[PDB]
DNA sequence: GTTGGATGGTAGG
DNA sequence: CTAACCCTACCATCCAACC
């Protein structure tokens, strides 16, 4: 059981370099402008030449400014990344009918009954990333290892425009060497409370009794770990099929007024039901973001498929519903449509 | 004695 | 308006309905 990963490098800003080559060895920042000022909104990520300047996602535009004033800005194109994306997505296809896509930018190919090992693993591996470098012209990293978990952890040390495998050898060497919140799915909540009990490493896992770490972390995350360094964890690649789908949008303004608020959520719902595609949902969540940045929201699940109109009186229901229970104003608003038929 | 809906917490792209 | 976009997956908790 061969399992390789490919994760494409700085994607958002890699794409404008190939769709601009002049922007290539300079730092290059790709930003979410929101509306509310000049400069307002976040990055949604940048090129490692601006990375070594401390601008990365999620910081604010205005923040990076400071940092970097004269590198290039450039507004995020989505629709752009994910033509982009869905042609290496084809690409990668050709490699392995089993693959599955993790985001707009990660995928993991199966590919066992395709090599006889690693060292085949790896050269299928530079076959891949000569054939994405060739006809898109976007280099990436990629993670074998004998499952996902592990294919993750040996593209991360690769990155940019790496390969690693991790074999069986050095898997049950990472069970024991490596800092617990380098696995994929330990951040910073569950870090802490790992080390305030005194687990630092996968192998500490099997030294504590279950229902400790059950009783911190939770029983899912617990088996998850557990069956990490039994090396036993073998969940196969699967076709993703989405199981949301939804959009929230920043106000100019913080409000409280329904009047205000209407038009935000309507846009929301259009572009929301746009991406639906023949999709049907039972399920609508009006979801609000407060002025300290706290996440509310409010929902209902019908017993059959909402049509758009119905999701417009709904979502105005559930809108005055967040109102009448939190006092605080409303900075961002959206909506998410789940349980597809 | 277990669904499952409503809501919020966590993680990561 | 003076920083914090953005989209999705999975899980925990509290709560009800079933039977
Ligand atoms: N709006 C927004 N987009 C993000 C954010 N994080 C990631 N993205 C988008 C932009 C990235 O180019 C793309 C892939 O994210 P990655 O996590 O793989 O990092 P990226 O490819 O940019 O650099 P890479 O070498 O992996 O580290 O997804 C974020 O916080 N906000
Ligand atoms: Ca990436
Ligand atoms: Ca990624
Ligand atoms: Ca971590």
């Amino acid at each position: 059981g061969i399992v390789l990963f490919v994760d494409f490098d700085y994607f958002y800003a890699q794409v404008e370099e190939v769709l601009n080559p002049s922007l290539k060895g300079k730092p290059v920042v790709v930003c979410v402008f929101s509306g509310r000022f000049e400069d307002s909104g976040a990055v949604a990520t940048a090129n490692y030449e601006a990375r070594k300047f401390g601008v990365k996602a999620g910081i604010p535009i205005v923040e990076a400014k400071k940092i970097l004033p004269n590198a290039v800005y450039l507004p995020m194109r989505k629709e752009v990344y994910q033509q982009v994306s869905s042609r290496i997505m084809n690409l990668l296809r050709e490699y392995s009918e089993k693959i599955e896509i993790a985001s707009i930018d990660e995928a993991y190919l199966d590919i066992s009954d395709k090599v006889r090992d690693y060292r085949e693993a790896y050269n299928l591996g530079l076959e891949i990333k000569n054939k994405i470098l060739e006809k898109e012209k976007i280099t990436v990293t990629v993670g074998i290892s004998k499952n996902k978990v592990f294919a993750k952890i040996a593209a991360d040390m690769a990155k940019p425009n790496g390969i690693k495998v991790i074999d069986d050898e050095e898997v049950k060497r990472l069970i024991r060497e490596l800092d617990i919140a380098d696995v994929p799915g330990i951040g910073n909540i569950t870090a802490e409370k790992l080390k305030k009990l005194g687990i630092n490493k996968l192998v500490d896992t099997l030294s504590i009794e279950f229902d400790k770490l059950k009783g911190m972390i939770g029983e899912a995350k617990a088996k998850y770990l557990i069956s990490l360094a039994r090396d036993e964890y073998n969940e196969p690649i699967r076709t993703r099929v989405r199981k949301s789908i939804g959009r929230i949008v920043t106000m100019k303004r913080n409000s409280r007024n329904l009047e205000e608020i209407k038009p935000y959520l309507f846009r929301a719902i259009e572009e929301s039901y746009y991406k639906l595609d023949k999709r049907i949902p039972k399920a609508i969540h009006v979801v609000a973001v407060t002025e300290d940045l706290d996440i509310v929201s409010r929902g209902r699940t019908f017993p059959h498929g909402i049509s758009k109109e119905t999701a417009y009186s709904e979502s105005v229901k559930l809108l005055q519903k967040i109102l009448e229970e939190d006092e605080r104003k409303i900075r961002r608003i959206g909506v998410r449509f789940s349980k597809f038929i």
